[PDB]
């Protein structure tokens, strides 16, 4: 008596089928897993819950993990990143997936609960973005804890708050972070969100980004990457900062780092990437340039302060889905993103699918890890080997034609490391 | 006769929000209406309009009516149609007769619409890559005498129109709208340096990051194209014939190729150069695989679209304006548009901003054209550098920059107009 | 008469080893050698040169003589000199007057001793900034029907031919070779991209990374030294005039204000603007501590030196060209060359590659004007289209560049001549 | 009966204090550990050699650790970096420094020697940039190793190989790894070089660097830094690398990525940023365009075959010093700088002064670490701890008029972390 699947058009399924195709042929670490893996079904056994923004890209990994022998429940981790077209695809393949666009909070947690159930028992591994499937399990059932092999984290909250449960003694299940993967860190919340902020910010708004001043809150991996791709169209970006040593690198860079209590009166488009509360208050929304475009790409809607803006505004006007324009009572606008959401999955279609496959394959080498290799990983948040990390960036290279030299035997000697690697220590920050 | 022909009307009023935005983010042409709404200098001027009916073109267009035009208006592609902005104009009662993926029948179906008024035909021309400006002159000759003026926006227009000049087939006076710096030196290259981008993702959402990209061409409008691409990780390859724009795109860093070369190595193809048979057959055949191949420039001339609906095995319609190929060697093409401007064509083309300076430049156009005819013999003109200027400094505000003005000293050491213009006819910026 | 006067003949060795190297650097004017010196045509021409006397502008000299040109030489400035390369044309028996750190007078006797030959007085000027110009109508008219033609190289001595004819007083039919396409768009863009940074860097060793950096000025020159410094992670922070130039620069993502704002937050400034008055005493006051200044327009005219000799506290020359000012505040001031051009004082000036665009373009207009002067009546002209082509084609093949050319289809497409010129002449590129 | 000093010219030493006096105005973290630690004199009984590039940063170094009560005897680790006026100015302050621009390799190891031996006894602290002081003491004078407390290492050569003597049960003293301080690696190798290659390759040949293809030799710091550098001026940038990661970033940036033995074939100007041996060949120089420009910026001078261009070539030109343009038997010229030796330092003056003061900032910290609380530090390479890697970065930021933003309580409190920091964990890679 329980629902299959819940998706917003299962109609929907050839165009998203289509859609995969496309991303397949983008994702070559992933079908590389499937083509080593498909035979032997590594994760055979697994009954994976999965809370992870349910996109095209997501759809390649659900579809990677069940051709290596895992059955698989979904939900997404964010109530605007569905893409629904891919959320039909899955559902129309008999997958049981539960996510569409435009949740409400309540739907939202819904699905979750939707994903614990197989038919031959409780799930029995998590892989999860931002914590909430690993959160729920151990406030609400914990009684489920004691079945379940291993969870592997996406994202640099979701990997926060391991470390926090595990500090606290609250981790009952061994974990490993994937967002700290080289190949991960470096690359998805970089690139990736160099390309699909401004994707998201154009899809909502259509602004010009060139003249414009943008102020970006953090200037961890995710802000390095935005202000980069405003700077790239033309915007002077002022950066904020907490941490010395990323706001030394920010002016090394030629940009102004300051407060928000300064940036305020300057921006014309403020992105908040710290993965921190109470970075945009009533205060500086009260001295913002009219038509202010203001958007959050960090994990949880907790930056900007949205409740200030819904009981403070004359009026809000709602442009289109995600898009809305408040009327202050000092007759100035502000265009809010998303409702304070991740801006490039609720705007656009987030990061592109080539630097998914390498956050997707540690994903993949992660579930396989903990399934098949358990004694390796007691409770605690662990790493996958640089071995692995290396082997995800040569997967992809090929696609990009890119031709890596070999060391001889001279120089492997004259180094001190074996020619197949790895090739840097493990504090090597790239 | 009807009033108009759109996609939905019902789009009217999602429209006519983004209308409220775009104002705001077009402070040349809201200048214009501040400075101009009460005299109405362009009274008793019939205007039809055959320009991408998009959001910041329905700006342009309540500009033109505020300042006493009556207006009809068409789209310049068939594709380049934002429906929500058409349906804007529309309930407002000005006549358009536009849509996103009209036939090429329908396309001529809609300019022929603007060409008459209650009061009479058209008096002026207002026009975007010639197509207005060629049919009254090839199919509605008797037409011309009852036109003062043309004004046109684009470099393939423009270059037809010095074409038909200097063949003594051009009957009309126009205004070269695409040379004023505050267009050229904007619109093409800062433009196509947001749109192009936005165009690729919207189509396929592929990394740009990795790939290798061949723009062909690099002037206004590949320079932007170039820049943008590598901006986010693309290895840029340019193609050209003018040994000048080959030495600059060498001097900043790109490789400068033929593309019989470039072919084997681009993932993404970008035309830029407004000629004739860019991409062809031969390029095609020697692919990476998922190539995604899509044009920029005004006219759909520069990719045979054609010979690969004639020589693929598959074509698949992934969605509206993006078709996947296979080929007989097994591996697949990506065809934005059906290469027909990918900006427009799969995204909103240029922002807002950018435009208004394009804009801002075409009123002044047909201000000087409709109130001033006499200054304008039957020939190609370039706005005076004083009004190109006057563009600029109408929208330094909005950006917050703050400008010097010269001493009266600093003035007379330079020999210079306090007010301007500040450079020479020859100067290049 | 002397045969020559530099700093240390001694010098002559390794001044050739330089000149060994610049030559295959220089394309343009090796192709200009093989083309001309068999039929010499600067036969009987005397020409007065008043340019830089660096390595360059050796390989230049030494190309108009394999032409057939007698030759006499001085420097444009006082610090601009590469003694190496002035001891090399010296040892070669070319009459050069030219050292590093003229007194002022000195400079003006340098000059003077290149105006008369065995022959007789010289028949052709070739001027960077225009004192020899203005020297010989200023000072000695009883010379001026005896000189067929002056070819001008920079934006300042360019401006002041063309303030010169509007006032009637030019004399000589001019070529204005700075506003060639390849030089304009390539030696004032290019070169100070890459010599600003130079000229600061052996002057002082400043980090530019986490600078503020001033740039008075966005033409060719200042769009040049705000791209060097920002790439380097400076922020740059542009000043200017003109509207357009400022929008171009506010759409590059640089903050535009005046210089009274930006005296507070700069640690760097550079004056590009070719005007006077540009960083005055209350300015200085007002400067973060060890703030550098520095100007790269002709003539030391931008900053005002003497204010700081006058008002400042202490002075210490750090060594040449580089000076320490503590001022009434307790702050301190570094100002490099006393204000005259930085990248040709404190460094070498432009590399030899982007040089040998603006030198080929000098030796062309020698020719234009030597051969062909009833071409150029008296009046500012500019060589033609199709020799600008041919300068960057002449550069081409070693960057190894790969210049597509047009079919006969796709050139009667565009109504265009197959071998060029590919624009008109209104085209900015 | 043993020498003072030794340099080129004391009469330099009035210019060289002109050089200092700007290079402390430059250098905020090395005077603030001045301003610290002058009066309670913690290095107060060391006796510190160090072998480290006698240059304008090196000397406010110098008369840091001697303000803070160190003894200290110099030497230069690399026979061309020298600047004779720095040497000169520490020299006449009566300071024993050995070293000169243009050393032989035979006066370069007599200077190491002149370092060993104080008034009161034998040096007890080691500071090494590049481990050659390092590899002396332990292989010539292992009677000497009980008596010294701890050695601090700057650059990446010489903490690879402190590694490896710890490896191999080789290493007798404690080491701190400079290198790897966030606040020198990712600053140091990586915006240094981006601003002294450059400096280097033009004060040697006066090249035009647009429109040349530059072929950079590894993609870690210092080659990320080179290959950000020549792209800004226009070169078109070709990377070679081993490993995997390192290649995809920078393919993911828009450099081609292809092997030394197809880029010869293209590059006008080679950077080897390695620290490796063999990486361009005669095999490779045979290949090379008319004039190339060949250099080193690793430690070593063992990444260019500079043996085979003085056993092959027609003829070698010296143009001027640390400048040779040789001529092969093909009828081509090659112009090698410095003789393969490192090229920022040998042809022009290697790092501006601020970015060496986080780097030298850094190397007092080790000093006192090591000399003060030598229990923390048994034998074995360790990092200096976070909250001095940040207190770096935040003594360079006044300067610079940058503005951090403090975390409010209830930030800090949602974040879990402390609001003086440490801001990040231990494996944060910036
Ligand atoms: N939307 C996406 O596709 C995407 C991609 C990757 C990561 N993420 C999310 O983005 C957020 C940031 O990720 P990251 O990897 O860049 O983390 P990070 O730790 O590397 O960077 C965050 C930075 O914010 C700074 N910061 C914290 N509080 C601040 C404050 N009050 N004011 C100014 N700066 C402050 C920190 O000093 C840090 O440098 C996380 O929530 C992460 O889960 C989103
Ligand atoms: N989509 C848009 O939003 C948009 C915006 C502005 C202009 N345009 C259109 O874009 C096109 C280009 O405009 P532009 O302003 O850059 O013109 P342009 O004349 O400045 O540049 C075109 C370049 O193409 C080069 N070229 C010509 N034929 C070539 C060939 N066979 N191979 C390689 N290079 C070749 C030319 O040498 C020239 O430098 C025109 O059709 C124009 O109307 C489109
Ligand atoms: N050092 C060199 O190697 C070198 C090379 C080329 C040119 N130059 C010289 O550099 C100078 C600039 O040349 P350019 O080609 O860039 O000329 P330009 O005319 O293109 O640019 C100068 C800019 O300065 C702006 N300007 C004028 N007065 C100003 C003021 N008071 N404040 C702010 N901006 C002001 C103008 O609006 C103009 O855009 C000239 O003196 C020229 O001869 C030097
Ligand atoms: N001259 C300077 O001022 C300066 C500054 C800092 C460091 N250094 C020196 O520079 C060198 C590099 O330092 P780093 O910090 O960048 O080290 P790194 O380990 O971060 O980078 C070196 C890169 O070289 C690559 N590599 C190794 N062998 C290769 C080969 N055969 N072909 C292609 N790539 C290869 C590695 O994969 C690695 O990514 C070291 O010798 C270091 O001591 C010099
Ligand atoms: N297209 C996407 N599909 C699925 N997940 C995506 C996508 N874009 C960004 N992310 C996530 C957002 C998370 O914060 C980050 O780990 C990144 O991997
Ligand atoms: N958004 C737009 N509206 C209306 N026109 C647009 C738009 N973007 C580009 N163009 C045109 C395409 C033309 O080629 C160019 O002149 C440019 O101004
Ligand atoms: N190296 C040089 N030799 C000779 N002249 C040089 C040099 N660098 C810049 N210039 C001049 C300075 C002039 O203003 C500009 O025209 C430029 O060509
Ligand atoms: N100016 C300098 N003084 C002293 N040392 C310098 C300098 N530039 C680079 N280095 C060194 C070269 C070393 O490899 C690196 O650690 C860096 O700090
Ligand atoms: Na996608
Ligand atoms: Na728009
Ligand atoms: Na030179
Ligand atoms: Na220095």
């Amino acid at each position: 008596d329980k629902l299959p699947y819940k998706v917003a058009d299962i109609g929907l399924a050839a165009w998203g089928r289509k859609a995969l195709d496309i991303a397949e042929n983008e994702m070559p670490g992933l079908m590389r897993m499937r083509e080593m893996y498909s035979a032997s079904k590594p994760l055979k056994g697994a009954r994976i819950a999965g809370c992870l923004h349910m996109t095209v890209e997501t759809a390649v990994l659900i579809e990677t993990l069940v051709a290596l022998g895992a059955e698989v429940r979904w939900s997404s981790c964010n109530i605007f990143s569905t893409q629904d077209h891919a959320a039909a695809a899955i559902a129309k393949a008999g997958i049981p997936v539960f996510a569409w666009k435009g949740e409400t909070d309540e739907e939202y947690l819904w699905c979750i609960e939707q994903t614990l159930h197989f038919k031959d028992g409780p799930l029995n591994m998590i892989l999860d973005d931002g914590g909430d499937l690993t959160n729920l399990i151990h406030t609400k059932y914990p009684q489920l804890l004691s079945g379940i092999r291993g969870i592997s984290e996406e994202t640099t909250t979701g990997v926060h708050n391991l470390y926090k449960m595990m500090s606290n003694g609250i981790l009952k299940v061994p974990a490993i972070n994937v967002n700290d993967s080289v190949t991960k860190s470096k690359f998805d919340n970089l690139y990736g969100c160099r390309e699909s902020l401004i994707d998201g910010i154009k899809r909502a708004t259509d602004v010009m980004i060139a003249g414009k001043v943008a102020v970006v809150a953090g200037y961890g991996d995710v802000g390095k990457g935005c202000a980069q791709a405003l700077r790239g169209f033309g915007a002077r970006v002022i950066i904020t900062e907490i941490d010395p040593i990323n706001a030394l690198q920010a002016a090394m860079e030629g940009y102004e780092v300051t407060t928000m209590d300064e940036a305020c009166k300057e921006g014309n488009i403020f992105v908040t990437t710290t993965g921190c509360v109470d970075i945009i208050l009533g205060r500086h929304f009260e001295q913002m340039k009219d038509d202010a475009i203001v958007c959050n790409i960090g994990h949880f809607d907790v930056e900007i302060d949205v409740k200030w803006l819904n009981e403070n505004a004359v009026e809000k006007v709602n442009i289109k889905p995600q898009v809305d324009r408040y009327w202050l009572k000092n007759g100035r606008r502000i265009i809010l993103l998303a409702e304070g959401r991740l801006v490039n999955l609720g705007c656009a279609m987030g990061h592109p699918s080539f630097v998914m496959s390498n956050s997707f394959t540690n994903q993949v080498m992660a579930q396989i890890e903990l399934w098949t290799h358990p004694d390796k990983y007691p409770v605690g948040v662990h790493f996958l080997p640089k071995k692995l990390d290396e082997a995800v960036a040569e997967a992809h290279l090929g696609k990009l034609n890119v031709k890596l030299t070999k060391l001889t035997e001279k120089q492997a000697q004259y180094l001190g490391m074996p020619i197949n690697g790895p090739f840097k220590p493990d504090h090597y920050r790239y």
